[PDB]
């Protein structure tokens, strides 16, 4: 759900 890495 975070943009940040692909983390989701």
């Amino acid at each position: 759900d975070d943009p940040t890495x692909x983390q989701x």
